[PDB]
């Protein structure tokens, strides 16, 4: 019956996405908030292969999703260049990864934005005393829990390298299971080895 066994859901740390060596360009709207943001939903295997692009005759239809919009500005934005309003990535997420979800358009977005919702990195992170500031000055222990504690499941970490060499934390992963109802424990984590023991969580 149903195609896959999980979703990786994961959430960017933007400030993360714009100190690199790569171009970033604040979406039409601005400044994004210095808060995690969705990067994707995305159906998963168990093996560690995925399915994508499961219907390629199904475009995004904004109308579908119109009172959504100027929260996903917000929640979901954009930050490669040049600048957009969002709806290009919104477009490719949901024809790469949302069709092979078995969700209609309005139930995929309505699952990311509550997941992003319920999983509230920041504050959790908050709670256990990590705040954004330059330097790698939190262990990526410290980081893990604070957030494994808010949630009920651990998170995988994918970190990166700003202009100046600090690793950093870039992407946080969770696991949903496949009806898109609760997180649940990662079956498998990606394995792109990273993350040292101490990381930075930057300020914009
Ligand atoms: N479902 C799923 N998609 C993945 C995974 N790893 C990579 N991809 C997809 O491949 C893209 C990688 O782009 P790249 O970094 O290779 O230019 C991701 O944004 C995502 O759409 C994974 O573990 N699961
Ligand atoms: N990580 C990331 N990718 C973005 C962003 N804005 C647009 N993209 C684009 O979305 C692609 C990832 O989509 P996916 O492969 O998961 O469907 C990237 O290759 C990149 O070109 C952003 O803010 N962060």
């Amino acid at each position: 019956a149903q195609d896959f066994d999980f979703f990786y859901f994961v959430q960017q740390w933007p400030a993360s996405y714009c100190d690199t060596r790569r171009s970033c360009c604040y979406p039409t709207t601005g400044k994004p908030d210095e808060d995690f943001s969705i990067h994707g939903l995305w159906p998963n295997y168990e093996n560690g292969k995925w399915p994508q692009n499961c219907d390629r005759e199904s475009s995004l239809d904004e109308s579908e999703i119109s009172d959504l919009i100027s929260t996903m500005e917000k929640n979901w934005p954009s930050l490669a260049c040049p600048s957009s309003d969002g709806v290009r990535f919104w477009s490719h997420e949901w024809l790469k990864h949302g069709t092979c979800s078995a969700l209609g358009e309005r139930a995929y977005f309505q699952a990311a934005l509550d997941f992003r919702k319920k999983s509230n990195l920041l504050e959790n992170l908050k709670n256990a005393e990590i705040t954004p500031r330059n330097g790698e000055h939190y262990t990526l222990e410290s980081i893990k829990k604070a957030i494994e504690e808010g949630v009920g499941h651990s998170p995988y970490i994918e970190c990166n390298v700003d202009t100046q060499g600090n690793h950093q934390i870039y992407q946080v992963y969770l696991c949903v299971d496949k009806t898109a109802t609760d997180f649940i424990d990662c079956p498998i984590f990606p394995h792109g080895r990273g993350c040292g023991s101490k990381i930075e969580f930057p300020p914009f």
